């Protein structure tokens, strides 16, 4: 065991809603802006606009002179924010000496599908257009943020870019027809709602298509990727699936499924020393490929 976690979990469980209410959709965003982690106070931030979206460039110390994160946040691609993730992209640009574009993305369901793709896309183009070099440039992103990560890459090499150094997507959703096992084998251990959210991207999409839905893309020319996963979180099946498919497709990557983790354990690192943990390691993973 230990016990972090469990205090974690119980405290998690505590405020839950049920199974199956059905929350209205700005209920849902401002409960995320509510309760979202104040980014360490040696973290600075510093407002830009990108391919017409709002954004931070997001500095701890130790930021080094070439590097960059385009992250793109989690939240079920309706929801979550520049705020909602500031705490966490800060303690992964601390980890990593880079600074990170950590982008405001078109939402659904005002903007389906394929417009974070398309933002995505536009973002690290401009990372390009300001001259950061894609063998210095990174790409992360959690949850919803990490399946974009993927659905970037395969869209901007589709368009003929340069890929960029690493890229480490953490408990990514990257199909959205959620049918693994994991939501059933998986579903005590964490803390459908998931479904309706699909659907409030997809508006009606191809659910298996490769920009939406990128654990059915083709992969081959992506850059190695580090892939972090809870054992005890619905979306396990997800990244073993990325493995998979990456492995399949040429790509390196490292699956590392940290057991009793649940969805995202990084952005609870104020208090869960594994948060910290996996965070400084994400650091070393993107620190590794650049330095190669």
């Amino acid at each position: 065991a230990g016990p972090e976690i469990v205090k974690l979990k119980k405290i998690l469980r505590e405020k839950a809603v049920p199974p199956g209410t059905e929350v209205p959709l700005d209920v849902m965003r401002k409960g995320m802006e509510k309760v979202a982690f104040k980014a360490a106070d040696d973290i600075q931030v510093e407002q830009v606009t990108v391919a017409g979206c709002a954004a931070e460039w997001v500095r701890a110390p130790g930021c080094q002179a070439g590097k960059a994160i385009l992250y793109l946040h989690g939240g079920g691609y309706v929801m979550g924010s520049i705020n909602t993730h500031r705490s966490m992209v800060g303690e992964i640009s601390r980890a990593s000496q880079a600074a990170a574009l950590l982008l405001d993305y078109r939402l659904a369901p005002e903007h389906p599908f394929p417009a974070a793709v398309e933002d995505g896309v536009a973002a690290y183009r401009w990372l390009l257009d300001q001259g950061f070099k894609p063998q210095h440039l990174s790409i992360s992103g959690d949850s919803a943020g990490g399946g974009l990560v993927l659905a970037v890459l395969v869209s901007a090499r589709d368009q003929g870019l340069p890929m960029p150094a690493s890229a480490i997507p953490i408990s990514p959703w990257a199909d959205m027809t959620c049918t693994n096992d994991s939501f059933k084998t998986r579903a005590e251990a964490d803390p459908g709602g998931i479904n309706k959210m699909a659907a409030r991207y997809l508006n009606g999409a191809d659910a298996k298509h490769p920009y939406a839905s990128p654990n059915f893309a083709n992969l081959k020319g992506l850059p190695p990727l580090l892939i972090h996963v809870g054992r005890d979180e619905v979306l396990l099946d997800d990244s073993i699936k990325l493995d998979a498919k990456a492995k399949a497709d040429g790509v390196k990557s490292t699956l590392e499924i940290w057991d009793d983790m649940i969805h995202v354990w990084h952005a609870f690192h104020p208090m869960l020393p594994e948060g910290k943990q996996a965070i400084v390691r994400v650091g070393e993973f993107m620190r590794e490929q650049w330095a190669a």
